[PDB]
């Protein structure tokens, strides 16, 4: 067809950094326009064959840091997996990079919020951006994780 279709909840976060929910084949022509080097994938489920073939054909590296898709109020975001994903984001060699989960609201929102903390954003600005994507599914647990996340080791 004649039009591009960004994936669910697509946004540019920064120079060379994007966020979304799970891309499907209708989104591949749009993703090709970004010249991605990397995908940071935050779900534990195996990457579907369709997505794997797109990744391979397009020369994109897959980084998988599987965070269990927990529902409130029993959400347990591993600090370690967010820290390893931030290390990938902070290396310009991996850019352009797309961060995605299933809908790009919770696991993706936490990783982006922790990056904003490293960029010295005030918490209210971090939460406002998180809530723009999470909307009616904004979780206190996601924001509490960002509130407590320690930026000592990086900064
Ligand atoms: O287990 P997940 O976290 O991978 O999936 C949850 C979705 O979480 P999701 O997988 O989207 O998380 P992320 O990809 O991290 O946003 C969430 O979707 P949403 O809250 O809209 O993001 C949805 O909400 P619904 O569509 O309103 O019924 C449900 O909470 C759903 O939990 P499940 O129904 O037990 O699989």
């Amino acid at each position: 067809e004649l039009h591009l279709i960004p994936p669910l909840n697509f946004s540019m976060v920064d120079n060379g950094i994007f966020r979304s929910g799970f891309p499907d084949s209708a989104n591949f022509s749009f993703l090709q326009t970004l010249g991605l080097r990397s995908i940071i994938y935050l779900c534990p489920e195996p990457y579907p064959e369709s997505n794997l073939q797109f990744l391979k054909s397009n020369g994109i590296r897959l980084f998988q840091f599987g965070i269990e898709g927990n529902k409130e109020p029993f959400v347990n975001i591993p600090d370690h997996k967010i820290r390893m994903a931030l290390k990938v984001l902070l290396d310009e060699k991996n850019h352009p990079v797309l961060i995605h989960s299933k809908r790009g609201k919770h696991r993706t929102g936490c990783l982006v919020g922790c990056l904003r903390k490293l960029q010295k954003w005030c918490l209210t600005s971090i939460f406002d951006e998180y809530q723009r994507f999470a909307a009616a599914k904004a979780r206190v647990s996601d924001q509490r994780f960002m509130e407590i996340f320690d930026v000592s080791s990086f900064s």
